[PDB]
């Protein structure tokens, strides 16, 4: 197994279609002892997380909560037993109000909405890193989830911007985590049909967008030289796991692209 | 004259060292009729703007003010006389609290600061464009000011993040301005010794940073194949003008690099 | 005029659909005294260049010809009269054998074809700079023609690579040119329907590719936030002029994009 | 083992300081059955390759040799037993005449030298792919060796350009290899002190550059958030192996950076 005896925090599970859930599963299948966090809906997360091939402690973590954040390292230490440190952390957290995505015009997103988006989507990356870097072993690795925001695109809107922040934050976090012998990197994933993502494809965030969501998806698989299955979250998790392994030991401040190579091709 | 009879909004003047000042001057020398906005210190700005080779209306513009924002278009219309439109707008606005720059550690910037920074430095770019696109002529052209945030650097901290956001916002603004026959572009400039930038090199934002500011600055000129004078904001202003001109007519959502070629060179 | 009393070398006219032909025209309209070079078909070029709004000398220039290259500066000096130096040079040259574009498979282009393509398409760019830097005024500007090769694409094949070479060559030329107070830059244009580009859309380089050429071209205009007319070379020429002007004075080793903002958008 | 019972071709061993050697060793420790190719000095490679923890067939491969190329897949077949297919191919081949590197002036490299360089350094990558794609299993992965050429630099010269070709060639190969279920990617490695690399630091390619090599190297480690050890080729090799594994299954046409994070940092 590729993650034997590595202790790993994983945030961002909410359904079994979450990228994070699939990250968790693969992690465990490679021998990792996990520590999970979730947000708001503890009663639901707990029951979802029982499906993972292995029981793992779940802790509450709103990243907008200065307390949850302050207490964090303590409660992680309590969950894994003192004298022990984390080998890897998974940021797979993201949020944007519907005023900043879909058919709803770019200009009409009020800053209170966007800001919160960025707080959760981008800032929390450093917040998590700040809380956990104290309890991280040399060799350790933080990873977060990204969607390629170099070129603008329809619908994705302010969420594109948050991701633009996030890649740049990532780079500063690699400066700090560096000091503890810890890598930080992002995984730029092609689209994944989460429950969330399947709603948008039934009417949720509008009508003009829901066609542009499917158009995006289809064009992804067309540009990807090896192809892209939005219904399979595994190759993204496997990539994540390889950044949590000891096998990319010279890679920090960076973005790995698990996208079937689609960003590398124009048509 | 390169900007004959083009009417152009210019924001971001506060001293005669402001890049925006230098932009306005060169714009006028080129036959542009200007409209100026300032923030907070109107009594000071007004008396600074008398040094420009031509009197030009001065309006109040705090970009965190929903009112100032809503009323802008009309007060501009009033400023230049109805039946006339702007041909060009200059975002040259930016801010970040000293918890998010200089010696002060990256992780110790609380979110209320960082957000405020991004609101002024980045969100405002779309705020402004939303307010001004209605009153902009076909062939029109927006510009914002940029510092190259693709690599992380010491000191520049959360400002870098703000800048990565901005670049991304630019590209969305391009989508919108497009619909009006209007180009959107950024000028990523080398460092310019403003009053603020002389204070940082006198003690302001720490001691460790003040040598890294001078180490950044010296490295810029070294890496620049034509050289870089941080004392001279003219070439930066000239570049902005040429985006305001009619001569880069197929350029939008972009960043032009006024940095003496330093980002194209490693050593 | 924008190029008043600037003397300027232009290469790569062969027809009045040549980007370089349009470059020439716009340059003269702006007041530039030109010096042209042509390849192989001098009798045809001469007669084509009689359509420009001004008579300008014509020189023979094969860029694979070491002699033509060694003698160049001298014949340029003789054309523009001794004691006078060029203020600007335009590379608008490029060539790739059909085994290295269109429907013909990527793997089947033998190296002697690929090499020649790079010789003309990429190496010459420095071969030209090497010849002409000696006789270039401080403040002077070189420019070459580019098509954005950062992502792969169907058909464009080994030309794509020749472009990647040329981008990188550009950045070194910037090092040398800088020693003379001379900028070097590239204009990454969208597709232009030259005579050569209309033949590919008639049947020239296959049948599969010709559909992908039209599909590329159509996607371009669709992606372009201000739009893209592949029948009008003008904006590309204007942009070139702006790099030959005094107005982008701190720009070197770079690529400006005259593509209607299409590379900044995914969909 | 990470590469259990995977069959892998590895090119570019010439000394035990060769990255390729280090690539071979770690691949075997992971359970890969290797097939090696060498150039020109077969008697010396054979005896150097006896040091690898496992005996492996050695074949002759000059990539400038149309025959060697044509006969390749067959001889490989013959080396591993018919009915069997490669799961991996390592391009770790590079060359450039001293007229195109070091203190020797950029402009003085004649095109016969440059072209050879590109032939070996760049074109060959697709040559190899053309030869072996016929005999590669679905799931298979090609990898080549890169030095980040996005910004120019001193000494590195025409090799830089070759690399710029290679990254572009890479992307097209991904197109072709895609059709076989095969991934193509490059690894952008920091500097490795090979034997060749210690010569240059003794006197070989000049005096001015021999300081610029050591200046480059020192800056690399300075810039690297987790640091960079030019005397240890291991982490490079491990990264290579990770791309040869099944753990980056959605990654093609790309560059992974094994450079300690130095290209994501400015200072
Ligand atoms: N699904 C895709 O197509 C795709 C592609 C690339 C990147 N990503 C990224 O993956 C990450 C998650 O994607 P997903 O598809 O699994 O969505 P998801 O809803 O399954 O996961 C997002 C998580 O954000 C959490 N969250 C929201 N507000 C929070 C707060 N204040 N504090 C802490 N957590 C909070 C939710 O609990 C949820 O678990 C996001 O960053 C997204 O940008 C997704
Ligand atoms: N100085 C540099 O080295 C450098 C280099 C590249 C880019 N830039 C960018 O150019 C712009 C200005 O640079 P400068 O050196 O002229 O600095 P400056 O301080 O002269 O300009 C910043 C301006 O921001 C304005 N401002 C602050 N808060 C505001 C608000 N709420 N609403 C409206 N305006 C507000 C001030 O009035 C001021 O004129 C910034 O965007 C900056 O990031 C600066
Ligand atoms: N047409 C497009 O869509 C497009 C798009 C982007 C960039 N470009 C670039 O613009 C440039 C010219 O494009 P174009 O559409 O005008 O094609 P064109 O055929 O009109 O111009 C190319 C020139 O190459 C010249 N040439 C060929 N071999 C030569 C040699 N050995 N020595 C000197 N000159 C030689 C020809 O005389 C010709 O004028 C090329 O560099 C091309 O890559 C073209
Ligand atoms: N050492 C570094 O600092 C460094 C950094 C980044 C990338 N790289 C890359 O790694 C690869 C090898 O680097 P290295 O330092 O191990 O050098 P090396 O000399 O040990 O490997 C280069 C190989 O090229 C081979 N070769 C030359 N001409 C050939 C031909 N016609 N056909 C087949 N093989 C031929 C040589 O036999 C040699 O084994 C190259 O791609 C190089 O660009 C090296
Ligand atoms: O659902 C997403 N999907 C995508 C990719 C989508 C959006 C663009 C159009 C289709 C693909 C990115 C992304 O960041 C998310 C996301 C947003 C908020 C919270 C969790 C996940
Ligand atoms: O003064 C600046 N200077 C720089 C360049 C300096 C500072 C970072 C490190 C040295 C170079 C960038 C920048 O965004 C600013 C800036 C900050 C606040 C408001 C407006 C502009
Ligand atoms: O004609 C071209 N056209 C384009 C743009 C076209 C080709 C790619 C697909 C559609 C756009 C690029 C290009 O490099 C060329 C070109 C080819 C030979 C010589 C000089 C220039
Ligand atoms: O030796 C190299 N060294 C480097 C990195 C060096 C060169 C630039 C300055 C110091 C780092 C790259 C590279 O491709 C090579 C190389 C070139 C040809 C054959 C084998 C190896």
């Amino acid at each position: 197994g590729l993650l034997d005896g590595k202790r790993i925090l994983v945030s961002g599970i909410i359904t079994d279609s979450s990228i994070a859930f699939h990250i968790a599963r693969v992690a465990q299948e490679q021998g990792a002892q996990l520590v999970l966090t979730g947000f708001d809906r503890l009663r639901l997360i707990q029951r979802i997380t029982d499906r993972l091939p292995a029981k793992a402690p779940l802790l509450e973590l709103d990243v907008q909560n200065e307390e949850h954040l302050a207490s964090l390292a303590g409660r992680v230490t309590e969950a894994i037993g003192a004298g022990n440190k984390l080998d890897g952390v998974v940021h797979s957290i993201g949020f944007m109000p519907q005023t900043g995505m879909g058919i709803n015009p770019f200009f009409d997103a009020p800053y209170a909405d966007v800001s919160k988006g960025i707080h959760i989507s981008a800032y929390s990356y450093a917040s998590m890193a700040k809380a956990l870097l104290p309890i991280m072993n040399p060799g350790g690795s933080i990873v977060g989830m990204d969607f390629d925001p170099s070129r603008a695109m329809p619908a994705y809107n302010w969420m594109t911007v948050a991701k633009s922040a996030l890649e740049s934050v990532n780079r500063f976090v690699a400066r700090e985590a560096g000091k503890y012998g810890v890598r930080s990197n992002l995984v730029a994933a092609g689209p994944i049909r989460t429950l969330a993502m399947s709603a948008i494809v039934g009417g949720a965030l509008g009508e003009e967008a829901g066609a542009q969501i499917q158009l995006l998806e289809e064009g992804w698989d067309q540009r990807a030289p090896i192809g892209w299955n939005m219904k399979d979250a595994t190759p993204v998790a496997k990539t994540v796991c390889a950044l949590l392994s000891d096998w990319l030991p010279a890679t920090t401040g960076d973005i790995i692209y698990a996208d079937g190579g689609a960003h590398t091709q124009l048509l």
